[PDB]
């Protein structure tokens, strides 16, 4: 389908996301390993290096903040910085070139009593289709596989039929 | 080179040992990944789960009793059985295609200040050559392949030069 396509290198869907709150875990450890070309990250090994006090359900369950998630790839010598929008198609296109990983923060457009669940997703990189449209590739950690959005629209529809925008991106890994 | 391959279904490198004792965790988590098809199971965690006192270098470098072994399967759903010996072809053929994962437990030929270190392996299926030769597939834990063993030879060499007898195996993951 596609004329162009511009990848990570060495990105590969290692784990997928089950009954957690580790959604950030997953999409900082595949991009730290996909940029640094190693298989050392694991989402719950980030999770306990970010909560090492929390325990059961409180540990299964609570996911990160955007300072938490900027201070773990200070740690493994990143320095991420966030952007409070949806990069743009050129913007991927030059940070993957660039071997910088992009994290997505997306907020769900149908609620639940009035809240809207964050979820964090990882861009593998943006590809141009035989039509023309310029598009970015998206892995959700939910997935064994990815999506392709169009560069246009901030919303993003995930495979169990929801949708969430993305508000911003967190770039650097 | 093969004219019969018997292979455990879904098994895949996810993960290669790097500094540390935590063979036995790499093993066990690639051959539950396997028989369960799933991606949840990674060497640190493992770890973690049997030894959640150790802190440092110690946790780093502690590696697992058969013991430890056996009760980490009991604890995910099996009855892992230890098996004084190497198993025969014809064993890895059965327990291979009954979806029943085996360990190596192997002993470092080489030997420092008298000491044979131990390390262990997983059995990937095993297969038989255009020549008749009976072979057993491996995944080393430091490897991003897998190697072929003549099934009449109890000592494995592996990629750093070193070899490893065969002596004991755990099956039943
Ligand atoms: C994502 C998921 O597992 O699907 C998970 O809920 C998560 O990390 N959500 C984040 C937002 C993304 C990073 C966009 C969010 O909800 N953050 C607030 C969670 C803060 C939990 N609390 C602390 N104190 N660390
Ligand atoms: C293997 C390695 O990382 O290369 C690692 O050293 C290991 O687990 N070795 C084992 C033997 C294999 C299971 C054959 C071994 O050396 N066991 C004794 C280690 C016991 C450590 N102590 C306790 N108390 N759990």
């Amino acid at each position: 389908n596609e004329q162009y396509v511009n990848k990570l290198e060495n990105f590969k869907i290692r784990e997928t996301q089950g009954n957690n709150g580790w959604c950030a875990g997953y999409t900082m450890s595949a991009l730290l390993n996909a940029t640094y070309n190693t298989n050392k990250y694991h989402a719950e090994a980030v999770m306990r290096f970010l909560h090492p006090n929390l325990q059961g359900q409180q540990f299964q369950f609570t996911g990160l903040t955007p300072r938490e998630m900027i201070y773990f790839g200070q740690t493994q010598g990143r320095s991420p910085q966030l952007l409070n929008r949806m990069t743009t198609y050129n913007e991927v296109d030059n940070l993957t070139k660039n071997n910088k990983g992009i994290a997505i923060l997306g907020s769900r457009v149908e609620s639940r009593n009035g809240m809207h669940a964050g979820h964090a997703m990882a861009v593998v990189g943006n590809a141009k289709l035989n039509n023309g449209q310029e598009v970015i590739i998206i892995w959700n950690p939910w997935d064994n596989g990815f999506m392709t959005q169009d560069a246009k629209n901030n919303v993003i529809p995930v495979s169990n039929g929801d949708h969430y925008q993305w508000y911003s991106s967190i770039y650097g890994y």
